[PDB]
């Protein structure tokens, strides 16, 4: 028996996602995935147990992602576009509605380190995409619902460790946390409670 | 000059909610405008008038603006994506209601984005910015007394009374407690030094 089994992936094909995938399948865990028309997963990757085709935009396609699932993982993003973009943001608007709706309460939710910073220290060209994250981390703050709000620095490619700092409600010590490490956290966050309603900042030293 | 009686539009939203309840408990007699009651609050402080209505109703308008001595303008609309002229309507409701009631002094929200370059604005959002956009021209040709204030993304941090504003640019800050644009908002009823004048207020919490 496993107590959390069926989650929704929001952000699936991006670099964090397709390895939190990979993992949470490898795990057991009966996958749910939200994919755009244009972008699905890859071919000889690992297959979720359900794909919903869609815009996290769509209020009724968040609804069918987020029906019969226990928890929620959203890795959403704008990939390279570093343009103006409310995609986070309203895309969390629709994943709170629907929670609430189907009862989910459990959300692990990627924003930003930058969350953690002096605002006047974020680098200006990301500071659009920082500002869909404070106005992200904003609304599932303010939902009530069981949220751990991950608040990563520079995400590389390093290897999957397990062995990563969580730092609490501040920033860590270390700059980088890979993106296999990012997943498994964001799959740890799933079966124990200690981080909810806080921030947390993984990171590591790869060596 | 002392204002007293104030007409608050918006005040059952995130930054009306708070306004109203620091009016109320500074001593302003408060009328607001409301299109649903409930979405007041039962406990603490209340306001001393409640008119029941539309900001795109003229009548409803007048009936909220006369005998005041200040209007505050938090008006805004919920989830709008495309176009939309509530904000900017509205506006020249009240604007006709002040005119006609002789009430000289209005202090209203828009939006930091009316500071920064066009393109800095989210797609989804450009529809709120360019009737915020109409609003302000509204405003500004009228000859009223009028401060603009264009804050930037809107926080839940505690009252602090310590923001900075800044007067016709940005300021070194890029969010302000929905407690302290109250605050300010306020603060704009007792002095004439911002009339005419856009403001930025927006401080560092934490
Ligand atoms: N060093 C870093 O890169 C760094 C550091 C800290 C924080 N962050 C933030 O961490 C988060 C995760 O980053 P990442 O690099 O893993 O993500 P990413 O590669 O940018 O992937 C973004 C994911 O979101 C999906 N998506 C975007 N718009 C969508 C929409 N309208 N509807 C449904 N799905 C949508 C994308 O789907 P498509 O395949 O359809 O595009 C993709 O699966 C991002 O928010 C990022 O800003 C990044
Ligand atoms: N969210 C941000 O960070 C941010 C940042 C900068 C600027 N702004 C702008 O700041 C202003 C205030 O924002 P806010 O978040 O505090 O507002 P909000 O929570 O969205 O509240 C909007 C207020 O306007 C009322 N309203 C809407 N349509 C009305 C109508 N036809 N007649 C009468 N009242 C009406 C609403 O009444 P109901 O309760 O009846 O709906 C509510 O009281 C807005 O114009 C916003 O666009 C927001
Ligand atoms: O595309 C990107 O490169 C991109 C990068 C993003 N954030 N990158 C970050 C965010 C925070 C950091 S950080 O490592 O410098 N934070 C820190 C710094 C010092 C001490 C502790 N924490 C480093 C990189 C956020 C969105 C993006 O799109
Ligand atoms: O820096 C910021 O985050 C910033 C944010 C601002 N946000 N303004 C708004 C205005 C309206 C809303 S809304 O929730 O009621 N409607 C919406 C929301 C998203 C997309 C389209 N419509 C949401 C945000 C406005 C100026 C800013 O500088």
């Amino acid at each position: 028996h496993m107590a959390v089994k069926k989650i929704a992936i929001f952000g699936a094909t991006g670099q964090t996602g397709l390895t939190t995938l990979a993992q949470a399948v490898q795990a057991g865990y009966e996958v749910t995935v939200l994919v755009r028309d244009s972008s699905r997963l890859p071919s000889e990757g690992p297959r979720p147990a359900h794909v919903v085709v869609g815009d996290v935009l769509q209020a009724a396609d968040v609804d069918k992602t987020v029906a019969g699932q226990d928890a929620v993982i959203v890795l959403l993003g704008t990939r390279n576009d570093l343009s103006p973009t409310t995609v986070m943001s309203e895309g969390a608007r629709n994943i709170v509605a629907a929670m609430k709706a189907h009862g989910v309460d459990k959300v692990v939710a990627c924003t930003s380190a930058f969350l953690l910073w002096d605002p006047t220290k974020v680098p200006p060209r990301l500071q659009a995409v920082t500002d869909d994250h404070i106005r992200m981390h904003k609304v599932l703050r303010e939902s009530g619902l069981k949220y751990v709000a991950v608040m990563p620095p520079h995400i590389g490619d390093q290897p999957l460790t397990g062995a990563y700092t969580v730092t609490l409600d501040g920033r860590g010590p270390s700059r980088v946390i890979s993106k296999h490490d990012l997943g498994h956290f964001m799959l740890r966050c799933l079966t124990t409670d200690e981080y909810d309603g806080h921030s947390t900042y993984p990171s590591h030293q790869y060596q």
